[PDB]
């Protein structure tokens, strides 16, 4: 049941996210794009995109609204299986509520990914403490570079590196469109002031990039905490 296992893969990530403090409260969502189609076909509900979707057809699993990682790892009812049909309607196959507010945003990256990089099927958005802390510094832009090579680990997972995105509207189509542009063949986008979003062949890989980015941020911050490295 390719889809039912994917769920476990998502739940496992939700757990690690919560246990390592990478995600708090309900600030954080995950989304995976299903390739084939759900075997246990079961339309429970139909809903309005709230906007006009004109991208290809797809099935995607995304955390529901109000969902907290310390919970979705336990209760799979907190994960939504959806069938994305052009037009203004999408249907709910699995879930107890409506997807997350930032569903629209994910939508956009997903659509483009399906066309652009079909390999990337997973998206993890969370608010890492250190990356957060780091983006609270005026001379933030001028650190990302040195931060991007604090240890090999980053280079590998981010051969091209990362890009920041001027955060305007929460879970808007725009946010997505914007994100996709900066996310050109890249594997991570930092929503300035609002955490990060990571992509990957699968959720586990997306999670792996969050961890790594965090570690680099954390290492950078401690080094600065002793006054020793290229600030300007």
């Amino acid at each position: 049941g390719h889809m039912r296992e994917t769920i476990r893969e998502i739940q496992k990530v939700a757990y690690w996210l919560a246990i390592k403090g990478l995600s708090e409260a309900n600030a954080g969502n995950i989304s995976v794009r299903l390739d084939e189609r759900p075997e246990g076909y079961e339309v429970k509900s139909v809903n309005e995109y709230g906007f006009d979707y004109d991208g290809p057809e797809m099935y995607l699993l995304i955390t529901a609204t109000g969902s907290r990682m310390r919970e979705v790892y336990e209760d799979d009812s907190k994960i939504c299986l959806l069938h994305v049909l052009p037009g203004k309607h999408y249907e709910i196959l699995h879930g107890n509520g409506k997807p997350t507010s930032e569903f629209p945003t994910h939508l956009m990256i997903h659509a483009k990914f399906k066309e652009m990089n079909p390999e990337k099927k997973a998206i993890v958005h969370t608010h890492p403490l250190n990356l957060l802390t780091l983006m609270n510094l005026e001379e933030f832009q001028e650190l990302l570079p040195k931060m991007m090579k604090i240890h090999p680990e980053v280079l590998i997972f981010f051969p091209q590196g990362i890009s920041v995105v001027e955060f305007e509207k929460p879970g808007s189509v725009e946010l997505g469109l914007k994100t996709v542009e900066k996310s050109e063949g890249k594997d991570a986008v930092l929503w300035d002031k609002h955490g990060v979003v990571a992509f990957g062949k699968d959720v586990a890989e997306a999670y792996d990039r969050v961890e790594i980015l965090e570690k680099a941020a954390e290492i950078l911050l401690r080094v600065l905490s002793l006054g020793r490295n290229p600030t300007g």
